[PDB]
């Protein structure tokens, strides 16, 4: 260091010690028990952020001069289309070019050696309903609805210790979102108030914000009226500015105008029985002191993504200009209630008659450990859908990669020349991900992948590595599975980020003098 | 040189230093005899305030890179449920990180040990009904009501000689604020001067302002006027400069246009009764005459802090323009005085028809460590309205935490295994308070440890340590009680808080010159 | 400003690192499943060397700036008493310096903390005795002689595949040096020439030197001469006074622990005498007591005032070089073992091997008293101290709990040797002693706990009282002090 | 440019340096909390020695550069005439030197400081009679005999637990010793073993030696033979002692005729013993029969506890005696070598001295609150002196409580308060932790100890003064 | 600083500190009489002590 241009061998040393760099960090985020880290930085952080999935930090920063943040860029289309589970890709690509060492011994053409990972493609045809598979996930499902794929994304998560608890409510909430819907209507917040259960499971969608200390408390047999346009009326062509006016002469006439706006609100509200408005956008004043006597409960400036999702739930709503009352709009009856949460004033809306959206809140104290909840939570949301859709998953704790472990060495013996040496580099990858998860479950390492290896060798794709049992076990009793999407997705991209790292040699500037 | 770059061990070394360098300012509040620190920092910060209360000072600021600021937020919400006494939360969750050096030697899972924190959660119910606490409370009370907790929290402190008679003073405050609803409203004020009650208790809501020398002494079934806008006029959007004219006549016009603002602040005022009137800001001189003769007391440049507090306690009113008067006010009326306090004289509003809100006034020897009785009535004030509202307390002077400590010592061999290590670690946790409570006392902190475990091994709950005694007696003499809330909640907390830190590890830092 | 700035709480750090880079080192060298180590150097030394004894590698050298070379010394005396077996003894008092951290905390007098070396007085005494070593060793004995502790000494050293015979030999030269008579005159040596056995018992005294080439090649009846003064020295009458006495005797061998003249030399080879040139004084000692002694004088000497014993007396060719045997001694009370090996440095590891066997067994047949191994001993005794800690008054109960979990480690060090998972097997571990059988302990082998006696693994009674005392008075000395080593005081 | 200047203000801190850093090594050393310290030097010096009294260790060799050796070499004087105590007259001298920061500020004249010296020698004379203190000391005494002085000595030693007992026993060895009787033929050593009391006072000399394995175990009606030149049954002989190497043939007779024989006996035993058993006349082997006297009550081999000692006891002539004392073993132990010469040194002055004041800090006390007036007397020059002198005996109570594993501030306060009322009995309890009554406890200090402890101290104190440069060079 | 402890429980020395005036205000000095105007107890005293 402290002099640098890049020629041959010493410009593949950069991309080496990058890709072990990020594995460590990494690689304690696997498995039921992972880990957590904390990043400080200055001007647009406020804080340090503590970022169990690995993803999210990745991008966010850029900390120093060796090269694997365009490495790191692809993830995000991954996770996208599915994305999480557990970090296991960058990993795996990683362990890649330890071996890379025996390449240069290897000495003939790296391109030549290039043609394994295509082979990888056979091992990727092999693996290929090979692995018995989970008959499971036949739609909603009592038992298997969770403590399976989310409770093992959540497992590396640092709240865990209340959090696995979290994610078996989450699939409760998938079960509403299944057929009639999208992917929407799905909102969720964090609250102040230490518990043992850290949520509850909403009936409605949960919202925050009041007309003004004045209107009933409660509502009932309630109508609920949505509004594209805001209630203000009077800036157009000659505002002006806020107005006084000389004696009462000329004013007289622009109040008038005025008038004619609150009336209208209010007789076509006192028919339909009116219990709440809501409005995304600013609210005009006039209307407000009304609703107050009228005994309406009203939302000034409430959120559109949150509106549109209470739609659904409601019954909908023809949103227009004030012809918009009566038979355009449609709405659900229930409770809608404004109630204090600890601390942080709060209203609920419930008891909605679709029954196809639901919201779920979370309480904790308003650190930021809180608002790792906020986003841990969308990481369970996410698992889930795709369990239901795919109707295929695999053996969790590391037995998948046991059994592909075993055929793949029986793969470079067997077909002779180039190929051999490049397939069983390949193989060898596998092995750690076995030894990891041994690991960081406070049991010896080496007697753990010993024991291992012999019971996916017998034939029970079942068995599998239990880190509380220290031994090896049935990963099936315990429920946890892997989702089919997650291992076909890795396998695919692991090759070509490889691709490009090697494909090239010599990058061309940027000195330290 | 270097990029202070920071690797695995010396990782753990920067969270392990933000917990001990907290630790030492914090740990001379707890106990008798604290030291008192005041901090001005500049920027946005606009007084030197002085806190021995360790909750209140670690929020207000995030004052570095190394990670701790996550921690210290948490402790609120514990205050918000009872989270006061002494500050010995974060004390002990810091001591929890000297043990990581071990965890080291500890070769095997540093997250199965966190284990050990859910395993807190055991402890924390093992506090719970483990060792009659004791029971009363009755209501308003002869000599329950004090001579208790509030004495021991303030047994912290040096003041303890005169100041435990100020304690006993401030459950006077719970019992004529009983049965309304919850803890609100309790402002406390010192006073320059010295007298052997150091305190005196007043009926109402206390103020320092006077309007001038002249205006009658005090006003009774007094109506108050509070008003957003000064009473002072000139400036506008007309200009004449800073003059005066060429003769007089022209004079008069200017003259006759200041009267009409005096003639409707009469006209007006007369009607309502007025008898107060109170602005937060500067007030024109030309009411003040008026005001006089009227026999109305009004108060210049008002502190906005005050009047808040004072709205919740006359009923609120709206502040606006000079239509402010009759009915767009809310006055409530019984006696509003000034009344000489010992030395300098004081503004006292009482008999507040709502009652929600309450004052208590206390004297002291005029210093700006006179502000440490302010510091004591917060310590007071917030466990006495939760001993109502608990309606359970423990034994206090360390009486609790030995014996708790005897059941823990047990339980780690015990139990076979990887958390038996955990468990015990947690349990010599406890020792360390019986040791903080006799060093500040000024006794020989290593016999008091040794001594103080005989009596309570032997199986007596009343038995605890003496501060004054310089050994251990009977804490039901001494009538020092903790609330039961502060217990369930300060073991959840320290564990929470404490969880998040050991699994963070990795610190950022920037240069050394 | 000349260098090194430290100060008093800066002091104990310095003695606090150089006791944590030899517990590393030292902690796989340990038991059965211990391992050898490598060091290279320059200057008087020329390439790398291996030592599987702890004692010696550590006397060698004085690397660094940290001081620990005082420490180390101490060790070398220790292998006098007893000193080996396995070297745990470094361990164990190193581990004791970690709680120096909470005397920071102790905030006071780090000498009345010192106390806690008494409350190791009566703690190393608590399940010393409260619990039984073994139920017991008769003396003499048939089969429990040996195949035991010479065994587990014996099983860290390479040497073990014909050596373990050669452990089992030592005892029965113990059996004979029973009595009040204690540590004297035994004598080892290496021999050339071999057999399977690899070991020869000899009843008598074996010395290495010959005349000279002329003399009789045998005698028998032999008489023994021991001089103080040499025959160093009118000439022709020191030959005559010593002819004239020597024949009426019958003399048959003559022992000097000096230079010899050579005038003599030439009539005793006619005269039918053997006499000896530069006899080492060590080896002479030992031969008054078995030949009933002499008095040792001036020419003088002969007749009554010397005392000859006369079963045998001869030099034979052994295997291949030629020596001295002294044999058939009266007394009984003192006797010679010579070694026939195969021929190598393990040959060499003979000399080593048994100089360690005589004194482990000497005090075997004495103390009646052997402990289980395997750490058996050691995980006992914690779960009794752990009690201990509440129970005791003051200024004891804090430091009282600090020696007790120092047990711990012990049973971790034999465990993490051997590839096994440390948390686990000290959980097992400690349920099983707690029971209350003395006999179960680790095994290696298994991967968990087994029967301990079976196997044959005992230690000393002794090792464990000594090792106790001396590991605390070394780290108390350590502590006391905080620069040290400079000039002529005040 | 800076070799090394230092005239009058620099030349005092020198001579102030000295004197601080002798103190901190030997401060620890005082009191029951006192400490070992470990030496190592080269050049006829083998290896690391320690020594747990200052004035053993300081006198061997002088270090450097700063003046220090002369103030040393007076303490061997002291303790020839007396003794050792506790090593405490350096401390008290040292001391002395840190009121000079006071004087400074004083600014008057340095040199008539000095004069306040002579007042010193008034102020031990005073520190006598204005204050009560003695009280005792009649002949044998009763219970004052000891759990005295001895005991203050022995209350710096770890031993005290039970090894006061062994101080309280010293006395009565004295009391034998005591008359126009020389102070000859004492011999101690030590023993390991059970029992309560922890040591036992015999009725004759104690030996440690062996004629060899082959000799009869137990003689009785025994005869006693002494002969000054190197190598019976008419005489009924059961023991033979020679003070030198013995021949060998001779040996062999012993054994069966049931006598044993003392091989290389030292002779300084020897000559003991003689007083002892009545004497012999040592000559050539015509020395059996009359012109040797021999004492017959019993001499035989006793395991005392574990090891076997020869004990000679029943002696007729009750001259002379010997005391066998009892430890723990341990360098510690030889600590009691240390102390028994000390303790021996003590009594012989409490006999002919007839005075002495009482123990465990109350003399220091009392002295103390009339030390403050007593410098008020004097012309305000002279006073200053003998006030800072007075200010000094402060530390002293401080020191013996502070060692004492109580806290040394609550117990300065409880301790004048008791002083200041008037009685002398009252003083500090070591064994209590707070003041208690120093008569009922029976401690009472020699009244030698007292007033050449403070000569000691004041010589000290003085070399630094008075002498501008004790230095050298020679470069130019 | 050598006290080594709570400098706070020192501070009962102020305490202390009251009684010692007390001992000034009731044990030395004073004076008889000051009867107003007065012949000869006009001065010749305070004064000239601050002069």
């Amino acid at each position: 260091a402290g002099a640098d241009e890049e020629r041959a061998e010493t410009a593949r040393l950069s991309s080496f010690i990058g890709a072990i760099a990020i594995g460590d960090l990494v690689k304690s985020t696997l498995g039921p028990k992972g880990m957590d880290k904390i990043l400080l930085s200055s001007g647009r952080d406020a804080s340090l952020m503590v970022t169990n999935d690995g993803a999210t930090i990745l991008k966010n920063i850029g900390v120093d001069n060796p090269a694997a943040k365009v490495l790191v860029d692809m993830s995000r289309v991954q996770d996208d289309e599915v994305g999480d589970g557990t970090t296991s890709v960058t990993v795996l690509a990683a362990e890649l070019l330890r071996e890379a060492e025996s390449l240069i011994a290897k000495k003939i053409h790296p391109q030549t050696i290039i043609a394994g990972w295509r082979e990888a493609t056979k091992a990727a045809r092999q693996a290929l309903l090979n692995s018995a598979v989970d008959h499971g996930s036949d739609e909603v499902k009592f038992r298997q609805d969770l403590m399976n794929i989310a409770g093992t994304t959540l497992s590396s998560k640092l709240l865990t210790h209340h959090k696995d608890h979290f994610t078996k409510l989450a699939v409760e909430a998938v079960l509403r979102l299944k057929g009639s819907g999208n992917l929407e209507a799905i909102h969720v917040i964090k609250k102040l108030g230490g518990s043992l259960a850290d949520s509850y499971l909403d009936e409605g969608f949960l919202l925050d914000k009041k007309i003004g200390v004045n209107q009933p408390k409660r509502i009932e047999n309630a109508k609920i009226l949505i509004a594209n346009t805001g209630m203000d009326t009077d800036k157009i062509k000659i505002f002006g500015s806020r107005v006084r006016v000389d004696s009462t002469a000329k004013v007289a006439e622009i109040e008038h105008a005025e008038k004619e706006k609150m009336k209208e609100k209010v007789e076509r509200i006192l028919k339909h029985g009116i219990n709440c408005f809501i409005n995304r956008q600013l609210i005009y004043n006039y209307p407000e002191q009304l609703f107050g006597a009228a005994g309406v409960m009203a939302i000034e400036h409430a959120d559109f993504v949150g509106v549109e999702r209470l739609a659904l739930v409601t019954g909908g709503e023809i949103a227009s200009t004030f012809d918009h009352p009566e038979l355009v709009k449609l709405g659900s009856c229930k409770l809608i209630e404004e109630v204090m949460i600890g601390e942080d004033k709060l209203i609920h809306f419930s008891g909605v008659a679709l029954g196809e959206a639901c919201t779920i809140v979370l309480r904790g104290a308003t650190q930021q450990i809180l608002d790792e909840a906020e986003r841990s939570l969308h990481d369970a949301l996410c698992v889930l859908a795709q369990t239901v859709k795919d109707s295929r998953t695999v053996y969790g704790g590391g037995c998948s990669e046991m059994l592909m472990a075993h055929a793949v060495t029986q793969l470079a013996s067997r077909t002779p020349g180039k190929e051999a040496v490049a397939m069983e580099s390949y193989a060898k990858a596998l092995r750690m991900l076995p030894t990891i998860i041994a690991d960081n479950a406070g049991y010896d390492s080496a007697d753990l992948v010993a024991q291992l290896r012999a019971a996916h060798s017998e034939g029970k794709t079942t068995a599998g590595l239990d880190m509380k049992e220290g031994t090896i076990g049935d990963m099936s009793v315990l429920g946890i599975t892997e989702s089919f999407q997650v291992k076909r997705q890795v396998l695919l991209s692991a090759a070509e980020a490889a691709e490009v790292i090697l494909r090239v040699d010599n990058i061309i500037k940027a000195a330290p003098r």
